[PDB]
């Protein structure tokens, strides 16, 4: 018959150990058995895999790497950390509007790569926006910041899901 | 649909959301306030709306304005600073009781208005009791009294939806 | 009709009116196994509202043992636990150093393998009730941050073992598993 295309992008987000990381493994083994495992965690699993570290300019290294011919798919671990390392990086972290503008051309990048990317993806990010406004300015920034990534993030990809306690939620499917 | 409730955590696009669905509604819209993000939907409203400023009593306000008749719609943003203020204008806001009267009358009386609303409403609210539990007695006040309110806007609503990541899920459809 | 139920949603959501309803649908005679160790308006405004033929049994820690122990599962048509929240927040509170993770985690492991094995030899249904904790932002105290791993990795293994786990949205539940 037709041969059925899987999905492209996929964005997996949910709260603190909510299961999200194993939900997208596992939709990273069903990409194939060769994957990039971009990991974003500030550095200063199956054993087929290759483990990309960038904390920072996703879409620069993976493009440089020459990587996404290399493997199945990816997998980007994470949003989450890809932003804290942005307000990390500003030089005033109090305030909003330049490392929003660096995390929106962090998240427009990576976006704009996958347009290209001749391998799948799955991202996955956190939810941190449904509990209380918090005081300080720094934390809104950061709980701002991130809601905007992961709005423009879902947006672009072709499947979304909301994890709650291990099991997904279905947010958009195409 | 008559009432909607759209409700969603920080950055998630609730706003947008409910905003698209007014203009839904028709071209004069009712923008219904109870309160750098603010000169963002300032500088965005369309001229065809009128902004009808409320912080408490929004029922009495909006019947006495008989405005009802004079628009296609309404919008309410946002029943989470209508639950703040209801806390902040009790004598003693560590103490639950009196706040959570005052918030439910004031709910019912919304939800009264609506039922013999001409024009249909939607209602903007926030999610805030998926984190940890604050410790100041004021800020539990204000999530429990929030999670009353949204849950008896719910109920009464006839469209519910939650926003993930600027993308609607549908709790309650008729 | 389903014999275990998780749900599961945040503060003021309409959790625990929705798993007594699941409750009564499971019979009339239901023990509501307490976990809250005392606040005061919670309890009170809940113990209103529970039907005078079920039976409370309040049990802090070792729920799987407590209830075991006292016989109470060939008494009743099913069973509401109240809440998983709290009892990690007991198990948490138990230890010796709260700020260390691990025997935390092992505890309150423990503590929810016994509570599966004993919800699946239970003659009766069981619905849970827990919260969700952790989309908000991280907070700075390594208790809390503690606690939310734990609670999370529990709701985690409970999901699992459940047959149906719903997720409340301001009062009503959204499917996130129906057999
Ligand atoms: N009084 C009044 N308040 C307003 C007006 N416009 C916006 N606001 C308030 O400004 C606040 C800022 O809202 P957002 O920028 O959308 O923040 P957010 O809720 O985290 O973002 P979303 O989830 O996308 O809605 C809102 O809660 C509104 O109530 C206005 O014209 N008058
Ligand atoms: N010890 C004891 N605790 C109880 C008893 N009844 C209820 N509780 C506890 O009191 C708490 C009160 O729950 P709620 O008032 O509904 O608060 P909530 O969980 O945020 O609100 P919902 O989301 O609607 O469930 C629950 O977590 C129970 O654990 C009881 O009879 N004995
Ligand atoms: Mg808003
Ligand atoms: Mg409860």
């Amino acid at each position: 018959g037709l041969v059925p295309r899987g999905s492209h992008m996929t964005l997996v987000l949910g709260g603190i150990r909510s299961g999200k990381s194993q939900y997208a493994e596992q939709i990273a083994a069903g990409f194939g058995k060769k994957i990039l495992y971009v990991a974003t965690a500030e550095v200063w699993r199956p054993k087929s895999w290759l483990t990309l570290e960038c904390p920072r300019h996703v879409a620069s290294a993976v493009g440089e790497s020459g990587l996404l011919d290399q493997v199945d798919g990816v997998i980007l671990e994470c949003v989450t950390l890809l932003s804290s390392n942005t307000l990390y990086a500003q030089k005033d972290p109090t305030d909003y509007e330049p490392f929003q503008e660096a995390l929106i051309e962090e998240i427009e990048a990576l976006k704009k790569l996958i347009r290209q990317s001749p391998v799948p993806w799955v991202l996955v990010s956190s939810e941190t926006g449904m509990g209380i406004s918090q005081s300080d300015a720094e934390t809104r920034h950061y709980c701002d910041g991130l809601g905007i990534a992961n709005q423009l993030l879902a947006k672009s990809a072709d499947e979304v899901y909301f994890m709650v306690a291990g099991l997904p939620l279905t947010v958009k499917k195409g």
